[PDB]
């Protein structure tokens, strides 16, 4: 036995079982399955340390699983004495990806939102501190999150619905990308044997 | 999509992850390699939670891990109020296999371990407390652990390294066993194609 040749198949197979979780954790936040989607974080989270080199692609599926994590726990000790919002903004504006239309609209959404919760939480200290964090209209922004206007008709379109909506588009394509991989194609075909 | 199908397809590949994650954490519990023993632990832990309802080969795959987590924490919360190498005794005790000579062998190298840890650490009263709890020959022991007589010959013939000795021949029986499971397998085809 070649202990070389077992830890080559081992970061296969952990390869496999990383692109098979991100798969399952973007169903579940596209499904609003919530423990699933917790497990499934967890999971990846303990897979993701059995690897220590990344590929191009690697990188690019860890960082879509912590961008949905930031993104799932944004109106939830968290050392990084930002909010999860702004963390998932810090992700985003940093994956190796093009910066399309889709792309601009979750950005912004995201910068919207991260004021909003904490309003909607009501917490206008942080809420003013997430905005001195992010950002005329500034100043108008700045009003609105002053005079505890959470309903307000700009958080009406910036909403937390319209951030989700976009969010789950993009995880439809990165769903679609990954559909064909190699541990979820297998375990598709046994199920269809059976049936 | 048929989420039913797809969760099923989750449940194929949950198993076969299980199956993979038992592999490597009994290769590194043989090898000594303690870090990716805990990492492995870890990612079997996370993975075991993705399944809610386990067949009998799956429940004595988890149980062997369980087994072999609590041996590897032998020397080290843990809500139990009885030591690792104890919580092990209870594990093996139940494990649906043969009780054959190396079963008895493992079995009574763990009962005195359980105790002879104790006395390596300097907690005589613990060695004691634990005594109590598993056991002519027995007034012998507890002579042996009254006198802290950690090097009396007994302890050197039902020595640490004899149990573990004897316990990875039965990791070597579980590695074989499983050394063909799909995920390994595929894996290990991958790395030859390479090379
Ligand atoms: C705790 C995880 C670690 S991992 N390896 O990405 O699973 C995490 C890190 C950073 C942002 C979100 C989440
Ligand atoms: C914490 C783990 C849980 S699991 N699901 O078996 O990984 C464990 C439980 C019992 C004994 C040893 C270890």
């Amino acid at each position: 036995e070649d202990a070389g040749l077992v830890a080559e198949a081992e970061a296969v197979a952990a390869g496999w079982m990383l692109d098979f979780l991100c798969l399952s954790l973007c169903r579940a936040f596209r499904d609003g399955r919530s423990e699933d989607f917790r497990r499934t974080r967890n999971s990846a989270e303990a897979i993701i340390h059995g690897l220590s080199s990344l590929t191009a692609c690697q990188l690019r599926t860890i960082y879509i699983c912590q961008f949905l994590t930031r993104i799932a726990a944004g109106k939830t000790q968290f050392d990084e004495r930002i909010t999860p919002l702004e963390s998932a903004l810090m992700i985003w504006g940093s994956i190796e990806k093009e910066h399309d239309k889709l792309h601009e609209e979750i950005q912004n959404l995201i910068k919207i939102q991260a004021i909003a919760v904490c309003m909607e939480n009501g917490n206008f200290k942080e809420a003013e501190e997430v905005f001195e964090r992010i950002f005329p209209f500034k100043s108008k922004l700045l009003m609105i999150i002053s005079q505890k206007d959470t309903f307000h008709s700009f958080f009406q379109h910036f909403s937390y619905n319209h951030m989700m909506e976009k969010i789950k588009s993009y995880v439809n394509y990165v769903l679609s990308e990954k559909s064909s991989t190699f541990l979820m194609k297998a375990a598709a075909k046994v199920v269809e044997s059976k049936r």
